């Protein structure tokens, strides 16, 4: 009898069963799979990046919203009723949108974090410092902002001699306008500008790690190479019409103010006149200011050991150069990623270069000499320093130098990896939560659904939306396991040791 009444009252909807097993498939593993997002970070050293505090921050919000509000949503869903009272029609409404505004402005700091790493020229002295802040930010942000709808959420109760009712928990507003203005700008901070301005990031993140970054390892490659380095420089010099000596090369634009072939030939000009010069070769591959040709062909006639090339090498060619000479002289003025450094250096050439950019990102004190971006004199002494350095074996530089390379290309290829997985993330939210946020606005700015036609197809719109959202954060971990071999390792470890 107990139950009569209540199932005579609580008409059931057709797809309720799919909808309870939905919800509880996402509870259990949205549940089991931020905690364990939580618990691979926390007890793993090497998963402490600002990346990984942020994407616990995410499972926190989401491990909140599982246990308080998915609950609560599906009886609503079911019922139509709000069982639960006054300050619980706040306070449930209030924790899942402060949850929705920590997500996106978490994937905000994320795409932030990432930009200013990859784009950005300089770095933050601060990691997880910064990402604390940036984290207890984001909470007290949210916390504020969604106090509005903290305020506007109340209970109401229908009447339909009365002998029944029921009680709703919904949005209460004072007139038209207020609703239509507060959902504009809810729809514009908790999914269209972020999602707008970190489509604009990552954007500029892939064009930076995938188009300007990067070197073919699988080309520039020592196996290709035949014999002993010795040999191999002395056929160099003996086809290139040179006798036996240190042998410099650069290769580069001949321009003023970008790849520095003009400080190369005054280095050269000061260098000319020290008995030193006579142990040096130099060959200077490129093309482009004909001034500056002019100068560079002057100084290969005035001189039996220059060489300068205009015509194009293949790429092979370029190979052999690198894994034939002692030295590459990289004298830009500005260099953002340094490919020749990274070429050479995995070819065995030792790379003497300006303290700009990416070389200096790439060039420390044992895989090359760094000299003052700009300044001839400084690089004259910093050739007659490798002059010195040649006279004795240089083979642990080279190897020192190949290992730089290899290092750095790992590095470039971790982060396209880390990157890719945070743009799925970021797809995922953008698609899970586009339905409940264009059915907002279309509801409460635009007044659909006021007098409808087919109440019923509205609601399963409604409910549908608000089982994605709850699905995406199931959804995240099972991301993380598929393109993170570090959280994978992590995740195998836990379902091993617990069975
Ligand atoms: C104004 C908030 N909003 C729009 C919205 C856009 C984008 C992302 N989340 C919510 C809503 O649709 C409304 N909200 C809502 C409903 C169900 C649900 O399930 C994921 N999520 C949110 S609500 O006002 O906080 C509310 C109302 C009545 C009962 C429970 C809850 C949580
Ligand atoms: C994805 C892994 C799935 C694990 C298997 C467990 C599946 C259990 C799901 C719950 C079934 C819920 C169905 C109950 C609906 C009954 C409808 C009703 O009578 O009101
Ligand atoms: C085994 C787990 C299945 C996954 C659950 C997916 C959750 C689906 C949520 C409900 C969508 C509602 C669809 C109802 C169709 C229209 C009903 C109607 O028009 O009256
Ligand atoms: C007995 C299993 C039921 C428990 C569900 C556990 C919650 C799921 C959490 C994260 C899922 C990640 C696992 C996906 C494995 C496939 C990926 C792969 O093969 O590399
Ligand atoms: C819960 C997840 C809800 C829907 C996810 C469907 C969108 C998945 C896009 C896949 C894109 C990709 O993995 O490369
Ligand atoms: C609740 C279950 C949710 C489904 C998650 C599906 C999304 C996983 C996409 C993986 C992308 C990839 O590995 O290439």
């Amino acid at each position: 009898f107990l139950r009569y009444l209540w199932r005579e009252y609580l008409h059931p909807k057709e797809y309720e069963w799919v909808l309870i097993a939905g919800y509880i498939i996402v509870f259990v593993v949205a549940l089991i799979g931020n905690v364990l997002v939580c618990v691979a970070v926390w007890k793993n050293h090497h998963m402490r990046t600002v990346t990984n505090y942020f994407i616990v921050n995410l499972s926190l919000a989401d491990v909140l919203v599982t246990i308080t509000c998915l609950p609560a949503t599906l009886v609503v869903d079911i019922t139509e009723t709000w069982f639960f009272g006054q300050s619980l029609c706040k306070v449930i409404p209030y924790l899942q949108t402060v949850s929705v505004s920590v997500s996106v402005l978490t994937l905000s700091c994320i795409a932030l974090d990432r930009w200013y790493a990859i784009c950005h020229p300089l770095m933050f002295k601060s990691t997880a410092k910064r990402a604390r802040n940036s984290i207890v930010i984001i909470w007290i942000v949210s916390c504020i902002i969604m106090i509005p709808q903290a305020i506007v959420m109340e209970c109401s109760t229908v009447f339909p001699n009365k002998t029944t009712l029921f009680t709703v928990c919904d949005e209460r507003w004072g007139g038209e306008i207020y609703p239509k203005m507060y959902h504009i700008c809810f729809f514009l901070v908790t999914y269209m500008a972020p999602l707008c301005l970190m489509v604009l990031a990552y954007l500029q993140i892939f064009r930076k790690l995938w188009c300007r970054q990067g070197i073919d390892c699988s080309f520039w490659n020592e196996s290709y190479l035949t014999g002993s380095r010795d040999e191999r420089k002395k056929s160099l010099l003996s086809k290139f019409g040179m006798d036996e000596g240190v042998t410099f090369m650069f290769i580069g634009r001949f321009d003023r103010g970008q790849k520095g072939v003009d400080v190369l030939l005054k280095a050269i000009e000061i260098l000319s006149s020290k008995k030193e010069f006579q142990e040096m070769r130099f060959i200077i591959i490129g093309k482009g200011d004909p001034e500056l040709e002019g100068w560079a062909r002057s100084l290969e006639e005035k001189h039996g050991n220059v060489k300068v090339i205009t015509e194009m090498l293949s790429r092979e060619f370029v190979r052999e150069l690198y894994g034939s000479v002692d030295f590459v002289i990289i004298p830009s003025y500005f260099e953002p990623f340094g490919l020749v450094a990274l070429e050479a250096m995995c070819l065995g050439a030792i790379p003497i270069a300006s303290a700009v950019g990416g070389l200096r990102d790439i060039i420390t004190n044992e895989t090359g000499i760094l000299v003052k971006a700009g300044d001839p004199g400084e690089l004259a002494n910093a050739i007659l320093k490798a002059l010195e350095l040649s006279r004795s074996d240089l083979s642990k530089f080279r190897e020192n130098c190949k290992k730089r390379a290899m290092s750095f290309s790992k590095q470039i290829r971790a982060r396209r990896k880390t990157a890719r997985m945070l743009m799925v993330v970021l797809l995922v939210f953008a698609i899970c939560y586009l339905p409940i946020s264009i059915l907002n606005v279309l509801k409460r700015v635009f007044g659909m659904f006021a007098h409808t036609e087919d109440r019923e197809t509205v609601y399963a719109w409604f409910t549908f939306s608000h089982w994605l959202v709850y699905a995406n954060s199931a959804a995240n971990p099972i991301i993380y396991n598929f393109l993170s071999g570090k959280f994978r390792e992590e995740f195998k470890a836990a379902f091993s040791c617990c069975c």
